[PDB]
């Protein structure tokens, strides 16, 4: 029996993510974008941090793994609309597809990893990064589907030192969301629960 945060949580990071590469920028307001996708979508995207702020401008390509924050929709000028936060970086790729040194501890115990994904774009956002750790955790390791599964924390360290960490009792912290970062730059990553 969990409590309704962790049900929430639960139902977030198990709901998949939306891909998209090479996108083009329409428009770059203030905490959002508006972008055409390859397949003749929309996706109109927040950006609620001051520190990740996109700065691209009308043309530019962009790759997409966000999430959608509510259903899709057809509008009256035909047009198919995607509602999502966060996750635009530079379509620039890594020669060689990597895979991401994550390690798991369950209360303790290492919890060995099943169908954990290499990765070949050279920079993804934090909360990209976020969901597909915390997908990993959910799928493979029972975080969330139990009250003995509900908290603990992520943390990336750095070539340089540098870390981020997440706390998995809470959903990702959007509005304070750090840029994106390159990936073949991550000395470890560390995950528990508890």
């Amino acid at each position: 029996s969990t409590n309704d945060n962790i049900k929430d949580l639960l139902d977030w990071y198990s709901s998949g993510s939306d891909t998209f590469t090479n996108s083009e920028v329409l428009d770059n307001s203030l905490g959002s974008m508006r972008i055409k996708n390859t397949d003749g979508s929309i996706s109109l995207i927040i950006f609620p941090s001051p520190y990740y702020s996109p700065a691209f401008t009308k043309g530019e390509k962009v790759d997409l793994n966000t999430k959608r924050t509510k259903k899709s929709q057809h509008t009256s000028e035909g047009t198919y609309i995607h509602f999502q936060i966060s996750g635009v970086t530079n379509t620039e790729k890594l020669p060689t597809p990597i895979e991401l040194p994550l390690k798991v501890k369950v209360h303790g115990k290492d919890s060995p990893l099943k169908y954990w994904p290499k990765f070949d774009k050279k920079q993804l956002a934090i909360s990209t990064l976020d969901f597909e750790i915390r997908a990993q955790l959910t799928q493979i390791h029972g975080l969330y589907r139990s009250s003995d599964k509900t908290g603990g924390y992520w943390k990336i360290t750095m070539n340089d030192g540098s870390t981020y960490q997440s706390d998995l009792s809470k959903k990702f912290e959007y509005n304070t969301e750090k840029p994106p970062i390159n990936i073949d730059e991550i000395k470890t990553i560390e995950a528990e629960i508890n």
